[PDB]
């Protein structure tokens, strides 16, 4: 894409493609304010989510926080 997937680990602040593509890949994890500040921690300390290359990793992490009771109202 727009970034280097499999080059270098640095990426221009059009690095959002990332947040764009993730978006698409698992749809709206939009998720609770209670559980904001965990996605904020998988999106900004996980390698998976910060590096282009990760999307997919990134993508899951992500799914699996959005459902899980923090972010999902309903107990699953």
């Amino acid at each position: 894409g727009p970034s280097p997937e499999q080059r270098v680990e640095i990426v221009p602040r059009d690095l959002r493609m990332k947040d764009k593509f993730l978006k698409h890949l698992t749809g709206p994890l939009y998720f609770s304010p209670k559980c904001s500040k965990h996605f904020h921690r998988l999106y900004h300390n996980t390698r998976d989510c910060t590096i282009p290359a990760y999307y997919k990793r990134c993508a899951r992490l992500l799914t699996r926080l959005a459902v899980s009771p923090v972010c999902m109202e309903d107990k699953q």
